[PDB]
């Protein structure tokens, strides 16, 4: 007698479901002056969800609230802001934004964004350090941070001429870097004049807006920026000319802000060397469907390789990609267990392999039209 | 050639889905169909 | 057992049975191989 009585078991063999990790958390890092009105410690990360929440933690005069104001005027998304105290020289301000680790054993600068998931359960997907990314020391530190977070580190070049923008964009060559060169001329409510914004937080409001409006598979490269009232060094985009001044910057993998007093972002290319990861849309969806599979399959780490386990991970993986196809994120897909890589020697070690092949939705950055006047339907005028 | 260029500036980053190529051509046939009964063209053929 | 059940082994009382089986290994490492292709990109034509 193994048991004399009624057993009622819960067999727990269904296919689970997969959710996406919200795709729009913005990692911010700029300077602010700590005091009585700024209620945040000068290296800890602060979760910001509203424009009233950013002024209460950093103050109105801070340079990091002006980056939250650039985001919250365009979109409404989560901001993991770090904040640093204002250093003496502009060189030593760059070493505070890069940060590193402290003598107390705590991450201080941009590295404090790696604490954005352990403390708030909101990992940043857009990395923005407005104004400080124009230096090569900070932008190289933000590139290595962007692979740790699987984020898109939005850079901004110097506000000098376009030769100084191509020579700055030739330093990086990494698929998780997005550069917006011409500086936004925005209205300053503290000096009552039009100041030059770094134009990096304003592109971050566009990435946070298209995920709430069109989805995370849509590039922001034709959407409009709100607070911008002009662009320093205005770029040229006249009619259809492929040798415009703004098109020669998109050919150098630099996004621009084109039109009359700057109301359109222009450019969906990241700073990649491979032409595979050229589009920001393809890098953004790949880093989103790889963090949803990773965080959505932590139930299957000691389930035992049965036939109803391999079949009910695939059916929970085919259904996740099927819910992306009719949503508009992918075009088609093919999810299958690997026939060759699932050998009897690999399965006996616990390793079991699945293949997820799909195609993203590429942004139609060049819709071509081919008009011709013919004489084919000219004999149609007879009846 | 100048109405198509000035009228398709909304479609320069829309993402190539099946409801995009179908719905650029549907607005491109209706541009020529409203130009055909107006009398400007005789017949046309718009296709991807 | 075809070989171990000899006539000399059966006459001593010994008789052998082979029970070969494969247990269920714990799936300690599910690997997922995601890839972006351009294979179904011509499916946006009709």
């Amino acid at each position: 007698s193994f048991f004399h009585g009624v057993t009622v078991t819960n067999v727990d063999i269904g296919a689970r479901t997969i959710a996406l990790p919200a795709s729009s958390v913005i990692g911010l890092c700029d300077v602010f002056t700590p005091g009585a009105q700024a209620s945040a410690k000068p290296n800890v990360p602060v979760l910001l969800t509203s424009k009233k929440d950013a002024a209460a933690a950093f103050g109105i005069g801070s340079s990091i609230y002006l980056a939250c104001e650039a985001i919250y005027n365009r979109a409404q998304a989560v901001i993991v802001a770090v904040g640093v105290e204002t250093a003496e020289t502009p060189e030593a301000q760059a070493s505070a934004v890069i940060g590193g680790i402290s003598a107390a054993g705590e991450r201080t600068g941009l590295q404090a964004l790696l604490d954005g998931k352990s403390r708030f359960n909101a990992q940043p997907r857009l990395l923005v350090a407005p104004g400080h990314s124009a230096q090569q020391a900070v932008a190289t530190a933000m590139d290595g941070l962007a692979e740790k977070l699987r984020a898109i580190a939005i850079l901004d070049g110097p506000n000098s001429t376009d030769e100084a923008a191509v020579a700055y964009a030739k330093n990086f060559g990494s698929k998780r870097l997005f550069m917006v060169d011409p500086g936004v001329q925005v209205w300053d409510s503290a000096t009552n004049a039009a100041r030059n914004a770094p134009a990096s937080a304003y592109a971050a409001g566009l990435f946070a807006w298209t995920d709430a409006e069109y989805g995370f598979w849509s590039s922001p490269s034709n959407k409009e920026i709100k607070g911008v009232t002009g662009t320093s060094r205005p770029v040229e985009f006249l009619d259809g000319d492929e040798t415009c001044r703004a098109n020669l910057l998109n050919n150098a993998n630099i996004a621009t802000i084109i039109r009359d007093d700057g109301y359109r972002l222009w450019g969906n290319r990241t700073l990649s060397s491979d032409s595979k990861w050229a589009f920001v849309t393809r890098v953004r969806t790949m880093d989103l469907v790889m963090d949803a599979i990773l965080a959505g399959h932590k139930w299957a780490v000691d389930r035992g390789i049965t036939k109803t386990y391999v079949k009910d991970v695939t059916e929970g993986l085919r259904a996740f990609m099927r819910d992306l196809k009719n949503q508009g994120a992918v075009i088609n897909f093919e999810v299958y267990a690997d026939p060759d890589l699932n050998s009897a020697s690999q399965l006996a070690q616990g390793k079991v392999y699945w293949n997820i092949r799909f195609t993203d939705v590429p942004p139609a950055e060049n819709p071509n039209f081919r008009v011709e006047v013919t004489d084919q339907w000219l004999t149609e005028v007879l009846d």
